[PDB]
């Protein structure tokens, strides 16, 4: 496996690692308040971002690296739903520019299979920016009270 | 039996019976004002206490104990979703700290199966207060016109 | 909206179903604690039974714009043997027909006939109790005792 | 494994040894004698009994020590139906008064699976003792020649 | 009923109840070392036994004697599994002598039907006694640690 | 909620946040060797503990606490199948520790459903204990390749 | 059609001939051995190289190419088992090294179905590289005999 390929894997898992607990933890925090649909979608959008670190882990584990699951960075955590939405958006928007980082790498030293691997994690992270969006826009355009009471019942 | 687990035992019962009377009443008026969703939820939390009465009358028969079905505490009946919901959340509370006022002399005597039973009815009330809670962040999250609206259908 | 005196009746009648709900699930859950579960069984239906009929009383009530009244308990009747129980369930069915049959001749002298026929039914229900209660008493005298206990020991 | 807990655990599984064989001789007894009622209940008992035989000797050998089925101490065995039943009876207040003390025993030096262990065994003990007296009590009530009649079919 | 024939019939229940324990130790030792396969066939054998042992007490009520269920001779118990085998089949040649014995003197006597009983426990104990020796000698054939791992799984 | 329930808590949330990366890893590292039986095994044991810290989660924030997903204890990762084994049980028995005395707390303050959950996660990491330490003795008797030959496939 | 993407299209095409011949051999020398799992899995992987020659054809006919079927490139055959697995490597090894040359031509001349074309060939050889490096690590963990062993039955 070459080097650099291994640490932008191992880069791209501890985004992975951040969102999955981010995600659960703000699944969890809609769920106990009462909006179930909105923890329902977002425990959806922890266990992809934990079958998206189980495919990095796979990969580091062929080309012979370490996995790296033991450095969990900084998480997001918002105190309501407007600010866990942004805060959601903003990981993920970071999440993506590493991935672009690691797929450029990935085609100069001729890695495609592990480009593909991150090619398929990117249009999943870019299908949850559009939910995210969409989302925000929705509270604007709705109010926010009428977009929490949307999202009482699954 | 022991004469104070009984005792304990026929205050919980008496709790019971004051929350089945309760919740039922709850029930119909939820029912007759159209929020239908509020009323079959409230209807099987009456029916849910009317379970725990039956095990208590059974164990306290078992014991050798005459089970109170005589005295019927107070009501707490509201006049609006909001105090509804509040009065069912005052009963609740005082209702847990009698089972674990009950708990712990099960304990200190032994009556372990008691204990379990009490345990179980501990457990779902805890329940109950979790989802009466919730109902109250939720009219301050939504709004009550918009709570009362999504209870309208079942 | 509703008249008060036939609110007053439906309460009363309310009143006597919720005796009528404790006395028959403690007297149910007594047989079955000495093992006559059939005499536990039947005893339970009629207990669910007067749940039913507080409900459409309540529902009734809330309808005719009352409060309905959950919180008195008037006097349960319990006996100490098998052959007590079911007199004090007699004799409780005797009250709430009474009260039943001055209840419809309110709801007749005021119209409200939809009452009316909502007590009717559960007159008719609470007759068909007396005459199970009945036909034990006098089952106990014609087989004797200890053979109608047997017979109720297994459902 | 608490070498205390293992011997309460040995206690316990001495008493249901003692059960298992007073209890399938008791069910062939009244096989023997045409009540195949009581005589197919009374299996069953014994078979329950045999069920927490296991899980003592699966518990015991997790914990380490030497599950003890070599020490077998006195059946307790009727010479007719009434006597029978007693002497069941007489075995299981000894049996729960053993099971209280263990129990207390394993919650004092937090072995908190043993204790629940125990207090399934204990309900289950209970659920005889219940039955028992309840027989006893219906001997007194329909009369001993009916009592038996009724348990001639299964 | 032939009194020395009971003798025969309460001394091979009194066999039945030592196997019926061994094995199921044995069974309970073997599933608890994660050696399944030993452990699943252990426990068909001390099942085997308690089977016996009831056509036994039913035998012996009927010819009016006393089943002797208090009388628990000694356990064989091995430390590992070549003993525990060996165990085994020490407690089965005994087995089948007395079994030998008692059909030879129920034949004397004329008590055929008896005589047919011990025959079928007889035939069982033989496939048993194959069966052990059979073990033993795959021990030799395969090797131990071969041997074990082939009962690893069920 | 009681301040010390909910640090125990919190502090459980982070015994499994550890397990669930540690055997998650160790189960990618077996399947990597072509251990696909132990790679199973280990991944189930990670979603089981992925459950726990689910249940954890909800039951901080009903008692209006912050469930902490941010700190990540020490994984124990071993360099073959031998080490890997030893260290999840280094891991179960300090977990199995700080549950007990997270439960002691929980009896002390009368928060009998914190202790339900507690006791049910010791359960099953008491099961984890048993399969491990089955493990460790199975190598020990079958021969480590042996071992490992038994879990190559499904 | 571009004539280098021609060229490099009939490179791979002449790798896979290479393997479809010698995987087969292997596959028949495995069962013919009586080693049938090998030579089950060898089968596979040749009729897997016999599909991408299909599709290689068929591009190349589509950009208006000659395919080369006539020119068969040098076997490596093994003469026992851990040789064959080597020999299998030592080719795959060298049809990555070809892939990557010919995707980076693709993408030069922006022949991006050609590209798709040969990535997803590349995915496969990966999947086989794990493979073959995956068995010759377990015949140095499990030991030859026993690799072998586990690979006698299908
Ligand atoms: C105001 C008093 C009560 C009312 C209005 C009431 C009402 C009801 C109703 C409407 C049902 C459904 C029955 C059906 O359709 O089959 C029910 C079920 C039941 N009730 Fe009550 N009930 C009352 C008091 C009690 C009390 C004091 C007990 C004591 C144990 C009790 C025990 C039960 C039980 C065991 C069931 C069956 C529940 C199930 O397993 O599904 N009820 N009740
Ligand atoms: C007097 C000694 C015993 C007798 C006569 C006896 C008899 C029986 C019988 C007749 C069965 C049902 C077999 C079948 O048809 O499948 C059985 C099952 C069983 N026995 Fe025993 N048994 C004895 C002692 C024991 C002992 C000491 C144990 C130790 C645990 C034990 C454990 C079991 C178990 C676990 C079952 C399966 C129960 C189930 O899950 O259905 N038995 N026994
Ligand atoms: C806070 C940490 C985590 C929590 C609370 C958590 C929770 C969960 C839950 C509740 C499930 C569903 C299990 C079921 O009911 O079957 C699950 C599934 C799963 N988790 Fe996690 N998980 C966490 C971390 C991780 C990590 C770090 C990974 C991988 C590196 C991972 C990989 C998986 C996988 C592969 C599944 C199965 C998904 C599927 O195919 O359905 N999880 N997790
Ligand atoms: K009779
Ligand atoms: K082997």
């Amino acid at each position: 496996g070459d080097k650099k390929v291994i640490q932008h894997l191992n880069k791209i898992l501890g985004n992975e690692l951040i969102a999955i607990n981010q995600y659960f933890l703000h699944s969890r925090m809609w769920n106990f308040w009462g909006l179930k649909r909105l923890g329902a979608h977002e425990y959806h959008e922890s266990i992809d971002e934990m079958k998206h670190a189980d495919k990095l882990i796979e990969r580091i584990l062929f080309l012979e690296g370490l996995p790296n699951l033991q450095d969990l960075g900084k998480l997001l955590i918002g105190e309501n739903t407007q600010e866990m939405l942004q805060c959601d958006l903003n990981l993920e928007l970071k999440a993506t520019k590493d991935l672009r980082e690691a797929i450029v790498h990935c085609e100069q030293v001729h890695d495609y299979v592990s480009r593909d691997l991150l090619k398929d994690i990117l249009e999943s992270e870019e299908e949850h920016i559009d939910y995210l969006e969409t989302q925000l826009g929705l509270i604007q355009k709705v109010g926010l009270e009428n977009y929490l009471q949307s999202h009482m019942h699954e």
